[PDB]
């Protein structure tokens, strides 16, 4: 039946480090692991048409969501299928974060969008690294990271807020805790 | 005030050669006009990256509407806020009619998802050239499904679309465009 995590935060928060630490660990407990992250897990050249100058936010929002929808049916779904722990650096809560906190759109039409783009999978836990914005335009990442703490509150049993600013493997270790039940 | 106009059709039902003469009659009336496209007119890479990739309708339909959200900001807004008779070959219609109709998607989630892609800019009018995908075999099923996606829409909506049939000479047809187009000029 296989298990779905994420990863959040801005980027230099650690969210990467952590997702590949949570890999290793996993799979050096043996059992089956596949580690993905968007953008470009889904349509690898979003990354060259995520990066137009000027972009609109809709449509920064809906090239997101075309990877995300590619990335959810070919390669989350298929791994999840196959008893696997597939672990995402980044799914549909950066885009609310960015695109919706961030930008500025609505937050109901993200989620209207994400509902067919997603087939409705959420992850089982998000580990939300929680990144000082100034160590990441300044209002723009106050915005994001506000954000993302929002929408923690509003699922706080999917969310794990950790704070980036600790040492590595004191996170490591608070993930490995939060997980351990889950095997 | 401007005046958005779209045409419709199956690739090869003469949408491309009808937006030229149309453009060309109100060039002749002295009316500043916009000839542009879809895919591309927003997003041009997501015309290149769909010629050789085929993907999931969702993603494709997707790809499609970013490419319409840059389209109608960039383009075709500020087109017809200098007062342009806009002209896009293609628009919303045909991801309803492809992906829709052709792919299966459901379309009240394809007009959600449009609804801010656009801003709600809808044409004034819409013309559908109207033909059998023989006159552009299991391949022929999804461009049947696609043409009668196309004709299912303008029967809802008769007030925007004026149906023509794209296998007529391509001189008649551009004078019945002529004519339904008047009364608005
Ligand atoms: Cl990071
Ligand atoms: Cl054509
Ligand atoms: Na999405
Ligand atoms: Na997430
Ligand atoms: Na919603
Ligand atoms: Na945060
Ligand atoms: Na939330
Ligand atoms: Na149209
Ligand atoms: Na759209
Ligand atoms: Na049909
Ligand atoms: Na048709
Ligand atoms: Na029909």
């Amino acid at each position: 039946p296989g298990l779905f995590l994420t990863l959040e935060g801005l980027d230099g928060s650690g969210k990467t480090t952590q997702a590949r630490r949570l890999a290793a660990f996993l799979e050096a407990q043996g059992r089956p692991v596949l580690l993905t992250r968007e953008p470009g897990g889904g349509l690898p050249e979003v990354r060259s048409l995520l990066l137009t100058q000027e972009l609109s936010p809709e449509a920064e929002y809906l090239l997101f969501s075309a990877d995300r929808a590619e990335h959810v049916r070919k390669v989350i779904l298929p791994g999840l299928a196959a008893g696997k722990v597939v672990i995402s650096d980044r799914y549909l809560d950066s885009s609310l974060a960015y695109q919706g906190y961030g930008r500025g759109l609505p937050l109901p039409w993200l989620r209207e969008v994400a509902r067919e783009a997603t087939r409705g999978l959420k992850p089982r836990l998000t580990f939300l690294l929680d990144l000082p914005p100034e160590a990441a335009g300044l209002e723009f990442f106050r915005r994001t990271r506000e954000g993302y703490l929002a929408l923690a509150r509003a699922e706080p049993g999917r969310f794990v807020v950790l704070d980036a600013t600790l040492p590595e493997e004191e996170i490591a270790r608070a993930i490995q805790a939060h997980l351990r039940p889950l095997l």
